[PDB]
């Protein structure tokens, strides 16, 4: 929001304007990065991100922890080498570098089509970057009527991603990716469960409308009451809401689902790619920018 306005104070005093992202910006498959450069709390046109400014970003703009985004560091600029072909140092390259398939970007995303979803033929692949509305769908359906969701719904959805994607996917391209999911699983809980209920810390649950607003909009839910939590979260409740994820009793079990989907999920851990492997295309779609309606200043 516009410094003056004062939407995000007290919790974050040194606010910026959202600006939509043009034909030439580089954007993400992560709403975090994209609602970041969206603001320019990271560059606005998505090149050249060190390490550091990446970590006051969060910390400073979305009260997350360094610790929370450890990991996904090393994975991004382990990518980054992957995809450009040489180190890149302390300055990732770009955002569109980070939706090079089967790798930190995985299938069976809660808002992205999968890399060869649906394609009549194996060479084909598409966008697996940008937001896509009917795929969020596929996910709020799943808790339709509700304002509030738990561990166990949150376990129903990804269940339900996973069938999903499994049957629609090209013969042989699905693969499962529960540890990275389920990371993200947890990023959810931390930035957008109701901090306004007594026992937020012991049993989240997650408000649907701020979910919704931060992810087609690629913008924060201040408008709706949302502000970053203080203090910032670690690690700790992350892998934790991971793991009581995965736990979370299924009630309702889709068909098609990968072998092994229920249950439990191994640890993240950083990714290591052969140097006789050779990346895929990446998709050149332009940034993805909220349409209806379109976001001002201070949205
Ligand atoms: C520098 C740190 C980060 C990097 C490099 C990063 C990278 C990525 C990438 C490559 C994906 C995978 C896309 C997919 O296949 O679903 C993604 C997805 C996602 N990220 Fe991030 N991310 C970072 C931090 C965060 C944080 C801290 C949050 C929020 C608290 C966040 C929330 C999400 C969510 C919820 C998704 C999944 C979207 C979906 O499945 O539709 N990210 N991110
Ligand atoms: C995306 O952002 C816009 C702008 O903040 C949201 O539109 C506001 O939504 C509420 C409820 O629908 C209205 O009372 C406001 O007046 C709307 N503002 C405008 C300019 O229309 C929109 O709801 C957000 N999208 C999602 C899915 O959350
Ligand atoms: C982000 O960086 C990647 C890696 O440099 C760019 O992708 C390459 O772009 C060149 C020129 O368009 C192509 O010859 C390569 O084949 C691309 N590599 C892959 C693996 O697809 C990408 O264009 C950059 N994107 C943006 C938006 O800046
Ligand atoms: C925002 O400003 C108020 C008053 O100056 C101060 O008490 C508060 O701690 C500030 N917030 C942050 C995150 O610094
Ligand atoms: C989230 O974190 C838990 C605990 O590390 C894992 O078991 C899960 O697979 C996901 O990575
Ligand atoms: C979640 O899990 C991680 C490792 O899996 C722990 O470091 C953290 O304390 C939390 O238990
Ligand atoms: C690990 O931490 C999460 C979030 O604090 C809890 O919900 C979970 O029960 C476990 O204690
Ligand atoms: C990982 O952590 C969660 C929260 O402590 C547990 O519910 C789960 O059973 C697993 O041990
Ligand atoms: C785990 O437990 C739930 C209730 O918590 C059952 O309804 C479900 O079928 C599963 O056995
Ligand atoms: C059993 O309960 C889960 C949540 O606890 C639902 O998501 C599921 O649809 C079924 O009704
Ligand atoms: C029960 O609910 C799950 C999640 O909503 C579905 O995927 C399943 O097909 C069944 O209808
Ligand atoms: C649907 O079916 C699976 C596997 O039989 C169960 O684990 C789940 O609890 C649900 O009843
Ligand atoms: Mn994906």
């Amino acid at each position: 929001q516009e410094p003056g306005s004062g939407i995000g104070y007290p919790y974050d005093n040194n606010t910026l304007p959202y600006v939509a992202p043009g034909p030439t910006d580089s954007r993400a498959p992560c709403p975090a990065l994209n609602a970041l450069a969206n603001h320019g709390y990271i560059p606005h046109d998505g090149r050249a991100i060190s390490r550091e400014t990446l970590q006051n970003a969060f910390l400073n703009h979305m009260g997350i922890a360094n610790s929370v985004i450890e990991l996904a560091l090393t994975n991004a600029f382990v990518v980054c080498e992957y995809v450009t072909g040489s180190d890149c140092g302390d300055s990732l390259v770009n955002l569109t570098l980070l939706a090079e398939p089967h790798a930190f970007e995985h299938d069976h995303s809660f808002s992205r089509k999968d890399y060869k979803q649906g394609v009549a033929n194996s060479n084909d692949f598409i966008d697996n970057r940008n937001f896509d509305a009917e795929t969020f769908q596929t996910s709020l359906d799943v808790v339709a009527g509700k304002t509030h969701f738990d561990y166990a719904d949150m376990n129903e959805i990804r269940l339900q991603r996973e069938s999903l994607s499994n049957e629609l996917d090209f013969p042989g391209w699905f693969t499962e990716s529960k540890p990275i999911q389920n990371v993200e699983s947890g990023f959810i809980f931390a930035l957008v469960s109701d901090f306004n209920l007594p026992d937020n810390d012991e049993n989240p649950l997650v408000r649907i409308d701020w979910w919704k607003y931060w992810f087609t909009n690629e913008s924060f839910p201040y408008h709706l009451g949302w502000h970053p939590p203080s203090p910032a979260r670690e690690i700790e409740f992350v892998t934790s809401a991971s793991s009581a994820v995965l736990a979370a009793s299924v009630t309702s079990t889709p068909s098609s689902l990968p072998s092994g989907a229920i249950g439990p999920g191994a640890e993240a851990v950083p990714l290591s790619f052969a140097s006789t492997m050779t990346p895929f295309l990446l998709a050149t779609n332009a940034p993805y920018y909220a349409q209806d309606p379109t976001l001002g200043p201070n949205d």
